[PDB]
């Protein structure tokens, strides 16, 4: 129950549990905020496949993905659970088990189980190490489906720490095993522009392969749009058609409104090359590792800058149930990590989450205040 | 293939009258809610989500006039209709409950569940004309645990309120009798609002009282021209509330603050002219259509409630809805064949044909003109 225990957060002092984003808008973001008159009647008068077309080449020509646009096969939805949910009614229909990355965030998992999808855990570590990753899937995979997160949430661990060779091994041994292959990338923007890590081309790696697969992608936890989002999936042409018609009993079409405005959110991190996402998180990271350094709460490197911090708890009794429970009882709201353990939650008391996607000024203060609390045990 | 991707095509078209969403242009205030725009992105950034979703649920069952919804106060917000509608089918898997369906409805109803793997039996409209035949009919005909109507009904406008309160009581009385679980999409309820005979009652008292299970769906998107940013409701009957509230909660954390901040003007803004300007253009389309094509080989089926799409029956020797259709298009004018409505069977469909209400009245009537020309020939 992550999004019961963000539902109260977001009530609270110092929210730092849910990832969505709340920092305010850049100078430059602030120039699209005061014309959403003009973009609401751009979209009021235009055709809605232009708002769609104009949306997804700007988000696939950022995230330097120009496979998916030769294709021209991707679908849009109002958020990454609903494209979710579409693949969950794929692997309903077909009938397939799941084996799942753990840790992840515990929403995925509950949509999943909720459209009575089974699950079978494989742990992060079998990733770790690029010349053993395809006999441990051979090992471990024992299902029809594989289902990653990559960067994942909450670790910001990613397969790209091993350049191409990562993900070229999971798809190889999915197309050799006739697994189906799920990712979601929907941290993958916190990859683009890193020297060593930016994101291949990962389609033209999945289509040149021939694996049967289902990627989905977001915007929502990249921009502070206030949730007002699209995500994206994209499905291999042989499962394309049946993929196709799920989507289209869920929505028609969305917001051309939201369409127009996300639009612009993508154009302008282009021209800064994502600096206005990237700076806060790093300056909210930065606060979070100084604060908390030498305290029992043990910042856990990511491989990737994504908008969360991930912790383990270093003391000989106390759990992360414990720790949430002391801080908000000061009204610092953070997540345990048994939400992200989805198989064995009790691995999760462990570990702590805390959002990233925050004005520094709030988060400079909930970690003073945080520190503060933790020296008291 | 489906009425959404019918509606699909006909998006990229001058004259489309297919897909039921608003495509009219904003009234005089409504321009004054655009102008605020950026203002209310800058309110829901700094104010609370929980203020937000309130603020929406009050203005929302004020216009409506549903006062219980407010005291129980365990409404859910979603991103769509049909999202709401997909909990509702994981309570339905969850609970090993087959789903009797109004037929006609929009097809999308159907396949939704149906691609959740719910099984779905139809259950004809004309069961409800009569009321004092709803009750013995439901208890001959509904042989699943579930019964999902949609009232007023897309396409034909009809609904229960024809007989009051006491459609409605007689369905709830059903239900609750025989432990049957009642969901009701009320997407069109809005166009009854402010009607003198037709005017929803509260049926969150009706389904409190009668202690009945039940699922019931509200919806903005069809009513207010707001693009597609949209909010969709669920409540949920007490004894299921917190298996809903989990499956909920899964689906999503929360709708646009943004979103909402700027649904709860739109529907200030109505309850202050009295739904005038959803009103107003749907009347001069309605009667544009009906003007136009009295007496031709389309006729206007007349609905209960002046809901935002229009019915035809397809009176010819040969023709069937399929041939109209082509025939429309084929000139430009796209409407939806009445086919998929009839989700059970199909074939019962290709005598009618469905048009898009919510229109800018010049294109509206434009479209109209190219309609008669056609049909003309015919
Ligand atoms: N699959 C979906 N949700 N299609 C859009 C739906 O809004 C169309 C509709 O219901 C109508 O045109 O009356
Ligand atoms: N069931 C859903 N969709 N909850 C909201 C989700 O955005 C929270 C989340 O995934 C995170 O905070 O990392």
């Amino acid at each position: 129950d992550l999004t019961q225990h963000e539902i109260q957060a977001l009530t609270m002092k110092y929210n730092l549990a849910d990832a969505h984003t709340h920092q305010r808008q850049s100078a430059s973001q602030q120039s699209i905020v005061s014309r959403l008159p003009q973009l609401w009647y751009e979209a009021e008068e235009g055709l809605q496949a232009t708002y769609e077309k104009r949306f997804t080449e700007a988000f696939f020509q950022l995230h330097r993905q120009p496979t998916a646009l030769v294709k021209n096969k991707t679908m849009l939805s109002y958020a990454a659970s609903i494209s979710t949910m579409v693949a969950g009614m794929f692997l309903k229909k077909e009938r397939l088990a799941v084996t799942l990355i753990e840790p992840c965030f515990d929403n995925l998992y509950d949509v999943l189980a909720n459209m009575d999808v089974p699950l079978y855990p494989i742990d992060e570590s079998v990733f770790y190490d690029v010349d053993r990753i395809y006999p441990e899937l051979e090992r471990r995979v024992r299902t029809d489906a594989l289902f990653l997160v990559d960067p994942n949430n909450p670790t910001g661990f990613s397969l790209l720490r091993h350049g191409r060779k990562g993900f070229e091994e999971v798809v190889r041994f999915c197309k050799d095993h006739d697994k189906l292959l799920l990712i979601d990338f929907c941290f993958a923007s916190f990859t683009l522009f890193e020297p060593e890590l930016a994101r291949f081309d990962m389609y033209e790696l999945l289509e040149n392969s021939g694996v049967r697969y289902l990627a989905i992608e977001d915007t929502g936890k990249t921009w502070p749009v206030q949730d007002a989002k699209c995500a994206l999936i994209t499905a291999s042409d042989d499962i394309w058609e049946t993929v196709y018609n799920l989507h289209t009993s869920v929505l028609l079409n969305v917001s051309p409104f939201v369409l127009n405005m996300l639009t612009q959110y993508v154009r302008d991190s282009a021209a800064d090359r994502l600096a206005s996402v990237r700076e806060v998180l790093t300056r909210n990271r930065e606060c979070a590792r100084k604060t908390l350094d030498g305290s029992i709460l043990e910042y856990q490197e990511p491989v990737v800058k994504v908008s969360v911090a991930w912790f383990r708890v270093d003391h000989p009794e106390l759990t992360a149930t414990d720790v949430h429970r002391l801080l908000s009882a000061d009204g610092v709201y953070v997540l345990p990590g048994r939400y992200f353990y989805w198989s064995e939650p009790s691995k999760g008391d462990a570990y702590v989450r805390m959002a990233l996607a925050r004005e520094p000024e709030m988060f400079a203060d909930a970690m003073a205040l945080t520190r503060q609390v933790l020296d008291r045990h």
